[PDB]
RNA sequence: UUUUUUUUUU
RNA sequence: UUUUUUUUU
């Protein structure tokens, strides 16, 4: 099995600057008898280093606690979740950010510092990232997670309503919500059994489909349906982009034909 | 930086239930000399452990080089990006990852076990993945990095090709391939600088815009032409997943009217 | 062409 | 031959 870790394993296991505690280590444990003390729980990840912001709502069985890093904690569930515990098994996963935005339309030239600098005016920041493609440059879109709850809603209604912008040539920041996913430990079969028919949907093996079957036939019409989905969405990025990449510069006409037609007429 | 003990160490960062010296390990070290030698590389990451497959275009001063976990390298790109190194500054960033999937339309009771056990046999795979909302279900959405981009490649000719399912109910499974990017460690000001012009528009500092203009109206007006994109591509969406959500059963009639049609004809040779 | 800038192998 | 996992301050 995994060693649990030491003192040793905990510097390690800090992400190169990471910041320890972040809300990216709060880990929600459901599913706890309601009897659970508040040192019965912290007990249970005494294993993972000095805890930190924990909580329990007994009343439903369900508590926080953020460990040292993002790491660590990701350890944490990957011992904890589905222990057993006085008849029920823990459920572990990570807590929802809910502090967490998806930014976009930045330019090019954002730096993952940059982007900090600027939304560090709507609270404490626990880390601002643009993103980076194979070549590890800019995608235009970036994350920002936030200290606090209030901090991300002001950042968010002050941005939609308002026009929240970056460097010397103007692209409004659009924020929207960052919607979390974990790609990471995903979805084992462990647990992908206790719902309600694992059997009757597995219980014909992976395949490929009869080259004249219904099941093919359904098959080979759905995805023609979806290559169409692709079509239109492709259709419509591809229209809208053409509609962006035309405006910068017909906006220059706001500004050069508006005195084209206004300046011989005053002084003359 | 730059850390006090390893060995004792690294074994530690290695994840869990991580395949060691995955692609995800692998880095790009462009940016290095002529005259580099293998040896000269591999000693640059004497550091880091135990080094797995490295290759070098000696051609093109670019190599590659897998250790033993993402974690680690990680480490390695951090501690060794902009090396200078007789005349260079050698790039190390993690090289591309050819042999990675992206799977859709994924059953709900498609594990991450399952999901390889199905792919395993257009190649070895490196790992795979279901991946799972903030309450950890399905999002009918997978991922599986291949041993190499042969497998991936006959993964992806096979499936777009054919009809591959998994479950008894049949859901074909999208395959199209899976386009790689970081959102851990980003884009640094740190080599921000190292393009022409960072200074020519970071000239002006982080701003509201002016309730009046200009580029106040160019941006409300960009932000119109945006929400708008919106609304259209929502549609998209919601038009053909009625389309889909419709089909299961108006399929149902391939397979019953044209089949409860042809019992009754032939009773009828008196 | 000092270099950042191209370069991401079977 | 034991229990909140469409419940996340």
């Amino acid at each position: 099995s995994d060693s649990e870790g030491f003192k040793a394993n905990l510097s390690l296991l800090r992400r190169p600057g990471e910041k320890t505690y972040t809300q990216r280590c709060r880990l929600f444990v459901g599913n706890l008898p309601a009897d659970i003390t508040e040192d019965e729980f912290k007990r249970l990840f005494a294993k993972y280093g000095e805890p930190g912001e924990v909580f329990i709502n007994k009343g439903k069985g369900f508590g926080f606690i953020k460990l040292e890093s993002r790491a660590l904690a990701e350890i944490a569930k990957a011992e904890l979740d589905d222990t057993p515990m006085r008849g029920r098994q823990l459920r572990v996963r990570f807590a929802t950010h809910a502090a967490a935005l998806s930014v976009r339309n930045l330019s090019p030239y954002v730096s993952n510092e940059l982007l900090e600098e600027a939304f560090s005016q709507f609270g404490p920041i626990e880390r601002a990232v643009v993103i980076v493609d194979d070549r590890g440059r800019s995608t235009g879109k970036g994350i920002v997670e936030f200290a606090s709850k209030p901090a991300a809603r002001k950042a968010f209604e002050r941005c939609s309503e308002g026009v929240f912008l970056l460097t010397t040539t103007p692209r409004p920041v659009i924020v929207e919500p960052l919607e979390q996913l974990d790609d990471e430990d995903g979805l084992p079969e462990k647990l992908a059994q206790k719902n309600p028919m694992y059997q009757k949907e597995r219980e014909t093996p992976p395949r490929f489909a009869q080259h004249g079957t219904f099941e093919y036939e359904y098959s080979q019409r759905w995805k023609s349906l979806d290559e169409m989905e692709k079509q239109q969405r492709e259709q419509v990025e591809k229209n809208m982009k053409d509609a962006k990449d035309k405006l910068e510069s017909e906006m220059e006409d706001a500004y050069h034909e508006h005195q084209a037609n206004l300046l011989r007429q005053d002084l003359m």
